[PDB]
């Protein structure tokens, strides 16, 4: 029946390459295009009529006729010429931008057409494949071998390092359920750590409840109707309460701050760092909620399901606007933007930093009342935190490398972590200089 599946696995694999491969390969595509010296590609115009394409739901033969000629028209020579050079201003090629859409028959069609799988197409994939689209494209579900987060992970989205396993594993995208759950425990780690901290303990709560009551398995929730209507409650409880939420192949920060114990009114916090937002727009919105109620059970099992169920930003983002009112937010937190990764990391912990705005704006009355220092000591309790988890995560990784001091993976991530923060606290630089050396003993 579905050897559809099976025949374009079987394509992801045999175009599988090696990120410096590929790099190679468009290189001397790019030499190849100096001498021609024709115009040069418009990769803009491409997507913008890839899209628009793509929209039109055409059957294979039609869709790769009009693939060749919006190529051409776009300046490639051939569809598989754009298919292997082309990106968006996401940083996406062509075959992730499907992937990321869930649109497996359009990906299917740019692996026909010569596409490339570099390890940043196959994580993405892997995250689609966890998907009511691809079920009903007929893929299995994902092995539970991949239900553990990689170590190029664990490390590489919490200290932001970008590289790559041996494996060929990337350290940018991971599923849902086990990043929700190292969040939940860097917040209570934290919590613990400094029980004096009322604001904390507020957060690790709500993190612990909320990644208990989702239950994500991969990127799914596994108990999708039961979930929101124990969120909403909470909500409607008048208790912080924090939203896992996503979209097709990308997770958002979300949550509720009440303005008091079984009070109506409160904030709810939205952040997005990433795709899908405008990069004025990067970082943490606060709106006011007049009324909780607002926050449906079926609007939050909407947000936890996103990417599951297929839902794309435009449809997230007017639900989390509808149940604000459609008014505007209040507060704009700006953070730093970031690119091709799915945030899962990146966005729920920078939206703590507007939970804890929102805290401070409770206690002095509302946002009106906010002074500088008020807001200076908000982003001086979010550094703190976000130190914390930085100095346990560089003395973990010492740690890890110290104990299996010949592994390729930990001596790489430690080399790239020192390389791409240069202006890293000398102490943690210290800490993974002499891990290091410590390595180096056979």
């Amino acid at each position: 029946k579905l050897s559809a599946p099976l025949d374009m696995l079987k394509q992801m694999n045999e175009s599988t390459m090696e990120q410096t491969k590929l790099d190679e390969l468009r290189k001397k595509m790019s030499l190849q295009a100096e001498i021609l010296n024709k115009a040069k590609a418009d990769n803009d115009m491409f997507f913008r009529l890839l899209i628009e394409l793509m929209s039109l739901k055409l059957q294979g033969e039609l869709f790769k006729e009009q693939l060749s000629k919006i190529s051409k028209e776009s300046g490639y020579d051939s569809a598989q010429s754009a298919l292997i050079q082309a990106t968006n201003s996401e940083g996406q090629s062509p075959l992730q931008y499907a992937l990321q859409k869930q649109d497996f028959s359009t990906a299917k069609y740019f692996l026909d057409n010569g596409a490339k799988a570099g390890p940043i197409e196959k994580a993405v994939f892997e995250i689609a494949l966890d998907s009511k689209a691809a079920k009903e494209f007929g893929f299995p579900p994902l092995p539970p071998e991949k239900e553990k987060l990689h170590p190029v992970k664990n490390f590489g989205l919490v200290l932001g390092i970008k590289t790559t396993s041996v494996d060929g594993t990337p350290s940018q995208f991971g599923h849902i359920a086990p990043t929700y759950q190292l969040m939940t425990d860097s917040v209570s780690h934290f919590a613990k750590s400094h029980p004096g901290n009322k604001n904390f303990q507020e957060i690790a709560n709500a993190f612990q409840f909320s990644n208990e009551a989702s239950a994500f398995k991969f990127s799914t929730p596994q108990r999708n109707p039961e979930a929101g209507n124990d969120l909403a409650r909470r909500i409607q409880g008048g208790e912080l309460t924090t939203i896992p939420v996503s979209c097709k192949g990308h997770a958002m920060g979300l949550s509720y701050v009440p303005d008091g114990p079984g009070s109506k009114s409160g904030y709810l916090v939205y952040t997005n760092r990433g795709l899908g937002a405008k990069s004025s727009e990067h970082g943490t919105h606060i709106f006011r909620i007049e009324d909780s109620s607002k926050i449906t059970p079926e609007f939050i099992n909407n947000m936890t399901s996103g990417h599951s169920n297929g839902a794309s930003h435009d449809e997230i983002m007017s639900q989390i606007k509808a149940a604000a009112g459609n008014k505007e937010p209040i507060h704009h937190i700006k953070q730093k933007g970031q690119k091709n990764d799915n945030c899962t990391i990146a966005n729920s912990k920078s939206n703590i930093e507007g939970i804890l705005l929102c805290q401070k704006a409770r206690e002095v009355g509302g946002f009106d009342k906010l002074t500088e220092s008020d807001m200076d000591s908000v982003k001086k309790e979010y550094k703190e935190f976000t130190k914390h988890m930085r100095v346990e995560k560089v003395n973990e990784l010492a740690k890890a490398l110290k104990e299996n001091p010949q592994d390729p993976d930990l001596n790489n991530l430690t080399k790239e972590y020192l390389k791409q923060h240069p202006n890293a606290d000398p102490k943690l630089k210290q800490t993974l200089e002499t891990a290091l050396k410590q390595a180096s003993e056979s």
